[PDB]
């Protein structure tokens, strides 16, 4: 559609900071001002400011567009996940259709269920993973891929033992196959780094195949 002021914002393509954002707020009205004001709430969650970004929510007008009301219920899992809500996060975010949101809302719906698992490695923990990591830019996948590392590793053979994958996961199948790399090779570094290359060959098109765990890459050993 036709931009506004704050499209970029929005759809995350470009950043600020809430000051910017409440600056904006105060120079506009309306739908204008609307925009500016969710943005609001979305950087003083994200910078630590939890009260006034409550409080700024709940001054956000009832007449609100579809867009805009969307965004309004992400903000409400965001700021109930600053309020150590989890329970209340949890029940908002099941009644979220992950589809009906954009790319740059649907990274945040993501990284809301895996900041709702609170770093305790699962299978829904990885699948949220999975599911955010196609969403990232380059700079921000590294991140998410070494955290993917993290929660598998983690593991003991037999609690990934239990796991179950459905038929169409070839991304999290290619995870725990390098999983297992790991609980094969982990006594001999230099086995290690081949297992690892034959990994890279197997499933080529897995994240971290392209993109190492750092946690992989930067290792010891001995002469």
């Amino acid at each position: 559609s036709t931009p506004d002021q704050s499209t970029a914002y929005m759809q995350g393509t470009a950043q600020a900071d809430s000051a910017f954002y409440l600056q904006q707020m105060q120079q506009s009205s309306d739908d204008t001002r609307i925009n500016w004001q969710l943005l609001a709430i979305r950087a003083l969650v994200k910078e630590g400011k939890t009260g006034q970004a409550v409080e700024l929510f709940n001054q956000l007008p009832q007449e609100l567009n579809d867009a805009q009301r969307r965004e309004k219920t992400l903000l409400a899992v965001e700021i109930k996940l600053a309020q150590k809500d989890f329970a209340g996060a949890q029940n908002l975010l099941a009644k979220i259709t992950p589809a009906d949101l954009e790319q740059n809302q649907q990274a945040r719906y993501w990284q809301a269920k895996i900041d709702a698992s609170q770093g305790r490695p699962s299978i829904d923990l990885l699948r949220a993973l999975i599911a955010q990591e196609p969403l990232l830019g380059a700079k921000e996948k590294q991140q998410n891929i070494d955290a993917t590392w993290q929660a598998l590793s983690s593991m003991t053979q037999e609690q990934a033992n239990t796991l179950v994958i459905n038929a169409d996961e070839n991304i999290l199948q290619g995870w725990l196959d390098l999983q297992r790399v790991w609980f094969d090779n982990r006594n001999d570094p230099d086995m290690m780094k081949a297992g690892i290359a034959d990994w890279q060959k197997r499933y080529p098109n897995n994240p971290g195949a392209k993109m190492l765990p750092t946690q992989l890459v930067n290792v010891k050993a001995f002469k």
